[PDB]
Parts: C-alpha cells; structure tokens; sequence
C-alpha cells in the first residue's frame, strides 16, 4: 500500500522518465499515459496504435486502420 509492481522510475523529465510518448509521474515515478485511439505497450513507456476495428461490428461495413483513428 506504500508501493507498486513498479517503483522508481524518473520524474516526466529525463527523456520523460524513459517514456517516448505523452507522460506524467505520480509518487511511484512516471509512465506514458497513450492519448485517445492508442494503447499502452507491455513496456508502459511507450505506446501502439489501436487496431480499432480489428473488433468485429466496431464499423458496420468496409474498415481501413490508421494510426490513432480509423475510416
Ligand atoms: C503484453 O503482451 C502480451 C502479448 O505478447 C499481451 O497478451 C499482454 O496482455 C501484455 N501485457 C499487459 C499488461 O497487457
Ligand atoms: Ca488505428
């Protein structure tokens, strides 16, 4: 309750705490935090974009994928 899996990590800061993409730290230290239409990656400091429709039904008919958005 005074720690997590992951501990220690930088301040968003020092190459953001590692992290290649959006970031912040609470207490613990820093992680990316993915904008809307990404994922975060098993690493937590970085990030992949959403096969939104990978999901069948997501669009009613014909899907393109894109990076962070679909058509
Ligand atoms: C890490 O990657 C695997 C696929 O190699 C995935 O199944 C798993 O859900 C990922 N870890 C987390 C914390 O989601
Ligand atoms: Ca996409």
């Amino acid at each position: 309750t005074d720690e997590s899996p992951l501990c220690n990590q930088d301040s968003c800061s020092h190459f953001n705490g590692g992290c290649t993409h959006q970031c912040m730290q609470g207490p613990f230290g820093a992680t990316c935090l993915c904008p809307l239409g990404y994922q975060l990656a098993n690493d937590t400091k970085t990030c992949e974009d959403i096969n939104e429709c990978d999901i069948p039904g997501f669009c009613s008919q014909h899907c393109v994928n894109m990076r962070g958005s679909f058509r």
